[PDB]
């Protein structure tokens, strides 16, 4: 992972569970508890994993629900730092453009690998979206979808169609249905 997002995860976790919990968690992996992560710094993925794990044991909160809450909260942050992505759009446009964003974000650092998020209409009021990654950040993905729905103030139902590994890649396909009719 690259530092920019990792740092974002760390701030959010503090915002949610307090500094004590975060710092000791940060200490448990051998980081300085006040570490300053640089945008293009290479942060080991497993190190993040254990930080979240440690937070889970310190709050008694299931680690997958922590990841979902981090996701929910990240949309707000993203809207503040990249408002050009949110302005003049309805939820459906945002979600469908997300794949493009990531493909054109792989430029941020040359080593960045954010997942595919290919979306496609499957009805007048529904789209499929498929998360595809070498990682398995299923709840982070689902959290971000829910947070997008809250931000745009458009209700959705999210139905999970497929989950699991398929040739080297972890995948999660959901069917996203809009209450109000979105397409013609
Ligand atoms: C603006 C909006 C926006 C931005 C700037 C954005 C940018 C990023 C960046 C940068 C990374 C880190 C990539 C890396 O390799 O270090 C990342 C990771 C990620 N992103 Mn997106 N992201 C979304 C919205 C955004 N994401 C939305 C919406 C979703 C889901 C619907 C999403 C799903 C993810 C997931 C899940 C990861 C975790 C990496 C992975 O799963 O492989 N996201």
């Amino acid at each position: 992972m690259k530092g920019t997002i990792v740092g974002t995860w760390i701030k959010t976790l503090r915002d949610l569970y307090g500094n004590d919990v975060v710092d000791e968690s940060l200490k448990s992996v051998g980081w300085e508890p006040d570490r300053v992560i640089t945008p293009l710094e290479d942060i080991d993925d497993d190190e993040v994993r254990r930080i979240f794990a440690k937070v889970s044991e310190k709050t008694g909160k299931n680690v997958n629900e922590i990841w979902r809450e981090v996701g929910r909260q990240n949309i707000k942050t993203f809207s503040e730092w990249f408002p050009s992505y949110f302005a003049g759009r309805r939820l459906v446009n945002f979600l469908m453009m997300m794949d493009e964003v990531h493909l054109q974000l792989t430029k941020m650092i040359k080593g960045a690998t954010p997942p595919r998020l290919i979306a496609k209409p499957v009805a007048k009021d529904a789209i499929e979206m498929e998360y595809v990654s070498k990682r398995k950040m299923y709840d982070y993905f689902l959290g971000l979808i829910e947070g997008s729905s809250k931000f745009f103030k458009e209700e959705i139902s999210v139905e999970e169609v497929e989950r699991g590994e398929k040739d080297g890649f972890s995948r999660l396909k959901v069917r996203i249905k809009f209450k109000n009719p979105v397409f013609e």
